[PDB]
């Protein structure tokens, strides 16, 4: 895959998720690009085996683009928690996450789920950690 | 200063400190770009005054670009620290950094600073994240 073959995964299982299909217009919609730009990019997807087209259902994940789909969703949402936990302001978060998740390695990604775990188990910790910043 | 640009005076920075002079050469091949290119973005820096024509130096940075060198590396530096306090392989340390740095809010960044912090006056939190990923 690649950055942008995974923004577009992401989105589509996001769409499919919360709709129950993800239609061109809406994925052109979410990313503020032409709907041209969006049906090539899923001719590709296409071609990789990440998706196909049903007759009525639409866009369609294949079980490969499932499986990725729901751990980009998962990267994204841990990359939110993880800053939000190190106490990073809430408007700026949204926008690092976007600019980070497709050139961290997974390798990064667990490491990080085992620091977000290590503070969610221990309030103490937030507070050791909130009295750092502050001070 | 933009991503590319900073991914130019981080380098040239560490140039100048290590040798004395950043020279076109060495410009292109720790970038992994063509010295075309290097030529091109050198050119752009020297008339936005980041970069200036020094006498027996060569091309050198100005007051400007001195100061956000070192802050662009300092980011590095700390970026490297954290991923390594953390846990992430060895290995996929450096990728992992160069892919994120330039796309972190300063926010971020300084929130990221306190999380080294907190692990580096205790080894027992440490100790007590270490098991998380043992586990
Ligand atoms: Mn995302
Ligand atoms: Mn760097």
């Amino acid at each position: 895959t690649t950055p942008s073959m995974e923004m577009y995964i992401e989105q589509i299982y996001m769409l499919i998720e919360e709709k129950g299909y993800a239609r061109v217009s809406d994925i052109a919609e979410a990313l503020a690009v032409h709907p041209s730009s969006v049906t090539k990019m899923v001719q590709k997807l296409d071609k990789d085996e990440y998706l196909i087209y049903e007759k009525y259902r639409g866009l369609v994940l294949t079980s490969k683009g499932k499986k990725i789909g729901k751990r980009l969703v998962y990267r994204h949402e841990l990359l939110e928690q993880f800053l939000r936990i190190i106490g990073v302001d809430e408007e700026k978060i949204y926008n690092d996450v976007e600019g980070i998740e497709h050139h961290l390695s997974w390798n990064s990604i667990d490491r990080i789920g085992d620091l977000v775990q290590y503070f969610e188990e221990d309030d103490a910790r937030k507070k050791d950690l909130k009295s750092i910043q502050k001070k």
